[PDB]
């Protein structure tokens, strides 16, 4: 039974988006509108059925939450769609950038401690392996742009975020490092965990359903931006990682994956400022793309812990 | 720009939804395949920009936390159009039955305090105007069933409904009436008020942007069922509000508007367990069909306050 196609269901769901009025955006309308055709299509193709329906209604509660709608548009594989139509459409206008753009995640903290060029990012707290974190920011040539921000943010070996692991120190992990005349940044820190998703929460209860896992390979986070260039989401996969090309988001990529090499040592006291046993290293260079608008750089206006506004 | 209609991203959604293995259900799987094809679709059609995506995604979250998922599906007529989908199959299953159904709402509790044929419902707490309300409930034919379960909740001249406003009392205004011999139920209470969506909370600030209000008319819920009879979600709108018919939910149904009638007496002391200047009286019948199946009383397996199931 299909009752979606009649004049008598169109009218109907015509009023409820708002086109009975002047009040309002005529967008939402128009999004609503649309919203509530297909919303009613699936339920009569598919026949999904009352108990269904509200399952998913309570599921939605809870999604929300436990604050993971993030997280599912990641699950999903949504949040790389995006990632795909933004570079069809760049294909279009010509922008064939740098360094691939990819998924930026539910877990960012605005305003995280600023440094030039050189930072210790962890609280030495961890029994990880020290992670030396190197490279520059190239132009669109191939030249070293100083004063671009890198803004990157990684798990610690529990594989957690600081600031929503409140048992992690303040901003721990979390740093915005600006690069020196030679166009570098220099970082000294810990190597990540991958890292899973709550197993008895709302995305993982999701994809349990679908068959799936929730699981990431070790990675870290950039935002790198620079005064007349186009600001750049991107991560690097650590390589060697059980889920490099098996991730439940779909974020690794070609050119996206870091070539970590260890250094063994149990005395590495003289010659790099270490100590022992060993380290780990890895070098590798964002290449970004000439701004053509304030627009260029400017950070999605998703919302994100802390940016109050 | 469309890349969702390519083998590329066909071939993605796919394995996104799980047909990439043999575990999980292949239900959600070919429900999710959909939501995914749809979703793209949308954002293809009226290209979505990042921050509308991102928005809406963190609307979500709100949406989720102050737990209005079953308000916002009503006003968007998303439950309306339930009833509309379940009346439509049942002409086809030819059962025209007796009172019309009509959405359940997102405040229902389970297991309040029940009672024989007669029962107070207010804890005498208000300023209000005393209602009573009256009615049988009849068979196919148009006989008494005595033992029928009339399960009834309403808001209180402020407005809310007990247990999600803690000022109130335990369930208040929440009881199950066995109806009598003459199949008949009896309830003394206080006429409720209507009452809006919060005026802060995420279904109103969706509203609008419609344009639109979330103003309901006052009105009592029911749950009616009997022993080999088909269960029934119905609400009684009372004569005369304002909203009557422009309620946000579109509830309101032809036969479902009782006729209120007040009774003006400063000395209502003798005749009928009164006292004073005023009350209300209505009476309301409501006639069921015969069930063909336990299916038929059962209750949605909707969750809900206190079902713990
Ligand atoms: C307001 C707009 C909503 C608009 C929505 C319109 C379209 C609605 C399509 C909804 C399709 C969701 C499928 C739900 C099917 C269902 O009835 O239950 C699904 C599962 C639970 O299935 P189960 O495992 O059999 O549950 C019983 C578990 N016991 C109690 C035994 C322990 O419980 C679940 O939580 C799985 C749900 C995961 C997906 C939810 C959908 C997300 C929507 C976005
Ligand atoms: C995980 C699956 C999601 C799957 C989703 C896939 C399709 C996504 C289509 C999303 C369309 C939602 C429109 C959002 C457009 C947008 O960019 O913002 C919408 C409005 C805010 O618009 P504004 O009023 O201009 O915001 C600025 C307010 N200041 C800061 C000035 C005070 O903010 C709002 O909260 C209005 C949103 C109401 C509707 C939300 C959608 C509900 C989805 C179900
Ligand atoms: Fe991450
Ligand atoms: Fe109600």
């Amino acid at each position: 039974v299909k009752i979606s196609h009649t004049a008598d269901i169109q009218a109907f769901f015509n009023q409820v988006a708002g086109l009975d009025h002047a009040e309002g955006k005529p967008r939402f309308k128009q999004i609503i509108l649309r919203v509530l055709q297909d919303t009613a299509r699936l339920i009569e193709d598919l026949e999904i059925t009352e108990d269904e329906f509200w399952h998913a209604v309570d599921y939605l509660n809870r999604l929300g939450g436990r604050n993971e709608a993030g997280l599912l548009a990641a699950g999903l594989g949504i949040e790389h769609f995006l990632d795909l139509l933004q570079d069809a459409k760049d294909a279009e206008a010509g922008l064939g950038g740098g360094t691939p753009r990819t998924i930026e995640g539910p877990l960012y903290v605005a305003g995280a401690p600023l440094a030039q060029g050189e930072v210790r990012m962890d609280d030495g707290t961890d029994p990880g392996v020290v992670m030396f974190l190197q490279g520059q920011v190239f132009d669109a040539n191939g030249k070293p742009l100083a004063g671009a921000t890198v803004d990157l943010w990684h798990a610690n070996t529990q594989g957690t975020y600081s600031y929503f692991d409140s048992t992690q120190s303040e901003f721990n992990l979390r740093r915005r490092i600006i690069t020196d005349a030679e166009g570098r940044y220099r970082a000294r820190s810990i190597v990540p965990s991958g890292y899973g998703c709550d197993p008895q929460g709302p995305t993982q209860e999701c994809l349990d359903l679908l068959g799936r896992h929730g699981q990431r390979p070790a990675h870290v986070h950039f935002f790198i931006s620079a005064f007349g260039h186009r600001h750049l989401t991107t991560q690097i996969n650590f390589a060697g990682d059980k889920y490099l090309w098996d991730d439940f988001a779909y974020a690794t990529r070609d050119g996206l994956i870091g070539e970590l090499r260890f250094v063994e040592d149990a005395a590495a006291a003289r010659d790099r400022g270490v100590q022992g046993e060993r380290f780990a290293e890895l070098s590798f260079d964002f290449r970004l793309q000439g701004a053509q608008s304030p627009d260029a750089e400017a950070r999605s206006h998703r919302p994100r812990a802390l940016q109050e506004g």
